């Protein structure tokens, strides 16, 4: 009745899973019940684990045995390669499905590389610690965003608030700003700069907001609809290289803000 698998909790949430043996390979995980742990725990770091998911055939196998792949233009997936930071946001904004986890398989992280840790924020978290005037005022507000060229149109107009799709709790849809693009709405002008100095003060807090450094072979697991995501400035040059998947929900969630 024991795990096949090590787990730790993470400070401030989120579980780290590591072998319990040497050499135990990522396939050797219950995939429906990592899956249970990740909507329940929000971020999955599975760390330590034989596998060839470097390999985009084999990766891809992988990630369908979690569910259906949200197809991109370019395919299943994104390599993501390399100083300011990239603001909190949830992916899916500008497409019409919001995929609901996240699969980051790490090809390539050097110690070279410092700083620069991607960021993830508990959004349930963070409504479960505000005020009830807070939470009041917060699910008032809406805000419109605009982007760089896309495939489907490029406005998004998203409450502040929303409840989970699996109607459990609500949830924060915030995109930060870079270093117009963000108009709120139904709150007064006059207010807009310190509310917005205020929300992100309240999203990057040591109690929401866990900062991670990747190792090579992490995958990890993040569930798009309870965090929001970003990555800290880089202080060095990097040769990082993370490999992206987006699993849609069952049924896919489509993405009402998306204009
Ligand atoms: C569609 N879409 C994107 C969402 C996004 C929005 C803003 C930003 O800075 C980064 C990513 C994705 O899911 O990849
Ligand atoms: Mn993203």
């Amino acid at each position: 009745e024991l795990n096949s698998f090590q787990t730790e909790e993470i400070t401030p949430f989120g579980l780290k899973i590591t072998p319990q043996y040497s050499d135990q390979h990522i396939d050797t995980l219950p995939v429906e019940q990592l899956k249970e742990l990740a909507r329940k725990h929000h971020l999955l770091i599975l760390r330590g684990f034989k596998s060839d998911l470097s390999d985009h055939e084999k990766y891809e196998k992988y990630a369908r045995n979690w569910g259906e792949i949200m197809m991109w233009p370019f395919g299943a997936i994104l390599d993501v390669r390399e100083n300011s930071y990239m603001p909190l946001h949830w992916d899916g904004m500008y497409k019409p499905t919001i995929p609901e986890f996240i699969m980051f398989h790490c090809a390539h992280a050097p110690e070279s590389d410092q700083g620069g840790r991607t960021t993830f924020v508990n959004t349930r978290r963070v409504v479960a610690n505000a005020t009830q005037q807070q939470l009041e005022q917060w699910k008032n507000i809406s805000i419109t965003y605009r982007i760089k060229v896309t495939h489907y149109g490029g406005e998004v107009h998203s409450p502040l608030v929303e409840e989970h799709p699996d109607r459990n709790g609500f949830v924060i849809r915030y995109n930060e700003p870079a270093v117009h693009a963000i108009e709120y709405h139904n709150i007064n002008p006059d207010q807009v700069a310190e509310f917005q100095q205020d929300f992100i003060n309240i999203l990057y807090d040591k109690r929401h907001l866990y900062a991670h450094a990747w190792k090579k072979s992490d995958l990890v697991i993040v569930d798009n609809f309870s965090l929001l995501h970003g990555r800290e400035g880089f202080t060095s040059k990097s040769e990082r290289h993370l490999q992206r998947i987006h699993i849609q929900s069952n049924p896919a969630f489509n993405n009402q803000a998306l204009r």
